[PDB]
């Protein structure tokens, strides 16, 4: 094996980048590295608070990307347009980073060794697709089976319990990958204290923060999807007057711009994976939000070329 291997046993800069070619080039990180690479991850967001409380002076600024859904030559154009993740350029990516696409195994390993790299500015929140009944119908579990057995899934299970299930920006912007709840009156400190590590249930605050949509009229709809509801422009402001937030920063939808702002402005949805399953024809965004001013920017791009493996090939 002549491929990255990790200095005196931890991740460095000089792995990475020598990881990313790897994976271009359609190789194969060696067992034994993507072990260690999953236990100290594991380690690091068991460490963690449910809710992650980030605090971005006001020179500073953050990226946050949605659904990136196993498209791995996209997530490298992330990269390309908007920079390395570093100290100085620090990153949110809200949940759905496996299944659907057929690179997942890369963007995960990738995503957890820069965790592990930059574990104060490089944060990952947990999608509906970390989990395992999603990956078992959707790609994820197949391709991990595929490329290294059915020992290394389930320590891929384990860490995705660990993964945070919210983030706010200053008290002020909050970052989920679903959206708000089927019951009025849940609060930040409610959400610090919910007990993450676990599938997530069938319904409660857990599945809502995984599963909801928002809807244009007001009031609460029974989902189309058959977990969890749709909630209305009266749902938003009402959750954002009690816990003194400004708005929301959702995904879990496709959207043909990328991007959308309902409720007034007050619960966006960003998209990171452009020409979803090869087929949507949509574009993708992701947001700057900077420590003196935290309205939205939003940034466009669209899909690159990769090698020809279909969509949900694994599945
Ligand atoms: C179809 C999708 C998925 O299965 O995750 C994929 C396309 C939009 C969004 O991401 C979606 C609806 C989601 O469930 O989060
Ligand atoms: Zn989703
Ligand atoms: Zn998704």
């Amino acid at each position: 094996y002549s491929g990255p291997k990790l200095e005196d046993g931890k991740v460095t800069i000089s792995f990475m980048k020598e990881l990313m070619q790897w994976y271009k080039d359609q190789k194969k990180l060696h067992r034994k590295c993507a072990y260690q690479i999953l236990v100290q991850v594991k380690e690091v967001l068991s460490k963690l608070s449910t809710l992650v409380e980030t605090t971005l002076k006001e020179t500073e600024k953050i990226t946050v990307c949605g659904d990136t859904h196993g498209q791995f030559y996209d997530l490298l154009n992330i990269f390309e347009l908007n920079g390395l993740p570093s100290e100085t350029n620090p990153y949110i990516f809200n949940g759905d980073f496996v299944d659907r696409g057929s690179f997942s195994v890369e963007v995960i390993l990738t995503l957890f060794g820069f965790k592990l790299l930059y574990p104060d500015h490089f944060h990952l929140l947990r999608g509906n697709h970390e989990t395992d009944n999603m990956n078992q119908i959707y790609g994820f579990e197949g391709e991990v089976k595929a490329k290294y057995t059915a020992q290394m899934y389930e320590l891929f299970s384990e860490v995705f319990e660990w993964l945070p299930l919210a983030q706010c920006i200053n008290g002020k912007v909050l970052i989920m990958h679903g959206g708000l709840f089927s019951e009025d009156g849940v609060t930040l400190d409610d959400i610090r204290k919910i007990e993450r590590n676990r599938q997530p249930p069938d319904s409660g605050p857990m599945c809502d923060l995984l599963w909801s949509d928002p809807q244009p009229q007001n009031g609460r709809s029974i989902s189309k999807r058959g977990v969890s509801c749709q909630f209305g422009p009266d749902v938003t402001k009402a959750f954002l007057e009690e816990n003194n937030l400004d708005y929301i920063i959702r995904s879990h939808e496709v959207k043909a711009e990328g991007y959308e702002v309902a409720h007034g402005g007050r619960c966006v949805t960003v998209f990171s994976a452009p020409n979803y399953c090869d087929q949507m024809g949509n574009k993708a965004s992701y947001i700057h939000l900077q420590g003196s001013d935290l309205r939205p920017q939003f940034h466009q791009f669209t899909a690159v070329p990769h090698p020809n493996v279909k969509p949900m090939a694994y599945a």
